């Protein structure tokens, strides 16, 4: 192994960040130490994690994550369909023109209201067996998406949260200067992966 | 970091064994390369894994595993109550006087029959909502206990399996030359931990 790959593994930040990565957490800018850590050693941690048949991926929006190949040595898991939907609406909220002024801060109530109007009524209701049950499930997905590094809790509660640039993993594909919000709306209808 | 801690992490065995360890798998004698690997570097891998607030523990019966402290950086999980019971009966089967001659090989049918006679009828039946349903749940626990390194599948099926010395983690405490089998019978009535 190279010398500064050893300097990375020797850093007091690595065991906490290595575990977070292996659990599927996305490391955005808001974790400056961990983010700057992966910036200076990106070339070396890529080789290290490549030995687990996973790829340390830096998305074009600056955030890091591990993406496992089919032959990963770290067991993989998937987000539920409701969790995928909530993340997709979290990114619609991130695409909103107020996001710069609000710093990505939204309420669980704002997420409820966008979720009911933006999502297809037929499919969303088949993700339960109502609406106050759907609230406690949305709160469950947001805790899962907080663990993955998609939101930060503003308080001890899921009621106020800041959305992270890592939410772009739930965003459709866009180019030129097309409005990504309509593309997001049509889209809305161990290693835990958001696929 | 020390030089031969680097020789361990550089070994082509480490990423597969490191992942298996972090998932809670118990490394017994039957994995000779991985076992001999942890034998020659035990002093150095202890220090390495101690930085995740987990303890690389070698039980008195030769097998290795990671045991997380309350402040572990690797997320922890527990076995179900039925999985704990199946493992406890797997060790009762391991304590049997035929085990040396059979090399730890038992059938899923042998595990069913010992499970019904050895376990308390009132509690075991409250682990379902019958007996062919309990068979497919026993098969599920054995697949989980195989992942943890408690048994090896003799074939592509759970029908024939070899029990590992790591099963002693489900065994009661014994000293002098007392029969451990009666102590086992009274006992019968990310990091996944068998607690």
């Amino acid at each position: 192994m190279p010398v500064k790959l050893a300097q990375a593994l020797a850093n007091p930040l690595f065991p906490a960040l290595d575990s977070a990565l292996r659990s599927g957490r996305h490391i955005g800018l808001d974790e400056l130490d961990n983010h700057a850590f992966l910036m200076d050693f990106q070339e070396y941690l890529e080789e290290f994690y490549a030995r687990y048949n996973v790829e340390l991926i830096r998305a074009p929006e600056g955030f890091f994550y591990l993406r496992p190949r089919s032959t990963t040595l770290i067991p993989r898991s998937v987000l539920s369909e409701l969790d995928m939907m909530v993340g997709k609406i979290l990114c619609y909220l991130y695409l909103s023109p107020e996001r710069l002024a609000n710093e990505g801060i939204f309420t669980q109530q704002e997420l409820y209201d966008e979720l009911l109007t933006l999502a297809d009524e037929a499919k969303l209701l088949k993700l339960v067996n109502d609406r106050q049950k759907l609230q406690e499930k949305v709160r469950s997905s947001l805790n899962r998406l907080r663990r993955l590094g998609m939101v930060w809790f503003m308080g001890h509660d899921s009621s106020k949260f800041r959305i992270t640039e890592s939410v772009f993993r739930f965003g459709a594909d866009v180019r030129a200067g097309d409005d990504p919000r309509e593309a997001q709306r049509r889209l809305i209808r161990e290693e835990s992966q958001p696929d």
